[PDB]
């Protein structure tokens, strides 16, 4: 539906808000994989996603529901869970993050 996709819009444009900056930047844009100790990123994460790319694909419609646009910001937690350790600060993030998106995400 039309109207679910402007209600991820609205989900996006809350990640992207001041109220969650202390823990969502490190999603706004693509993993920088020329960091240092980023070299093995691109050989561990087959399918990069950050927040930018999910508003740019959003905004060219690249979702056909909010099924495939949840499936991109899960896509993103999950390539963070998967590379980092456990214990690493960023991790800590993407699960504050995550809490602002499945509450609301679910409740749509
Ligand atoms: C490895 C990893 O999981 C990362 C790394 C960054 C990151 C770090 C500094 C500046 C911008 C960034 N995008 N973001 C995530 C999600």
């Amino acid at each position: 539906h039309m109207e679910q996709l402007k209600c991820c819009s609205g989900i996006l444009k809350e990640m992207f808000a001041k109220k969650h900056a202390a823990y969502a930047w490190p999603f706004y844009k693509p993993v920088d994989v020329e960091a240092l100790g980023l070299h093995d990123y691109c050989d561990i994460i087959k399918h990069p996603m950050d927040m930018s790319t999910i508003k740019s694909k959003l905004e060219a419609r690249e979702y056909r529901d909010a099924q495939e646009f949840g499936a991109d910001v899960r896509l993103m937690f999950s390539n963070c869970y998967k590379y980092n350790p456990p214990d690493h600060e960023v991790v800590a993030m993407a699960r504050k993050l995550q809490d602002v998106f499945e509450m609301r995400f679910a409740k749509m």
